[PDB]
DNA sequence: CCGGTGCTGAGTCAGCAGG
DNA sequence: CCCTGCTGACTCAGCACCG
């Protein structure tokens, strides 16, 4: 009957408890349940939107940190290649 | 009465002078309508900014991932070159 | 001390995409 | 044909400014 109980019980459990009620009330209670559930759906939707904003802004940092790590790696190899190439061309 | 577009763009000084003579109920009603219409567009901009922000972030992460892909290919090319010269050098 | 403003959280409804 | 879960869009509440 109350909002917390109405939103908690299943429509299967609802129809059984709704037995003995006017057809006017049954459709009225069922639509009250939907409203309360949409309230919860809204909370999840807004929360998800936030989490997705964070994992994007976080992935951006996980990539920037990787890019900088890789630019250092090419600097080591480029220098190391130049070393071998200079030593090689010297021997023709 | 009046239009929505004019009712929103109007300044308070113009709007007040525009309803000199109207009943209190109508004045309050019209004022509430201006607030409602404003809130409608506020939410429109907010969701707009949210979407635009989201698209900016995604494009950055796509550029970064592409950049990482480039660098990964680059170290693979430099390492192969460095090792190739090693073999040619060690021989001669 | 009042009122208009811009913003944003939360609630509502429509309507779409699946159980 | 319902029901579910979700999301866009409107509304209001309430805060933080402002004039």
């Amino acid at each position: 009957f109350s909002d917390d109980q109405l939103v908690s019980m299943s429509v299967r459990e609802l129809n059984r408890q709704l037995r003995g009620f006017s057809k006017e009330e049954v459709i009225r209670l069922k639509q009250k349940r939907r409203t309360l559930k949409n309230r919860g759906y809204a909370q999840s939707c807004r929360f998800k939107r936030v989490q997705q904003r964070h994992i994007l802004e976080s992935e951006k940092c996980q990539l920037q940190s990787q890019v900088e790590q890789l630019k250092l790696e090419v600097g080591r190899l480029a220098k190391e290649r130049d070393l071998y190439k200079e030593k090689y061309e010297k021997l023709a």
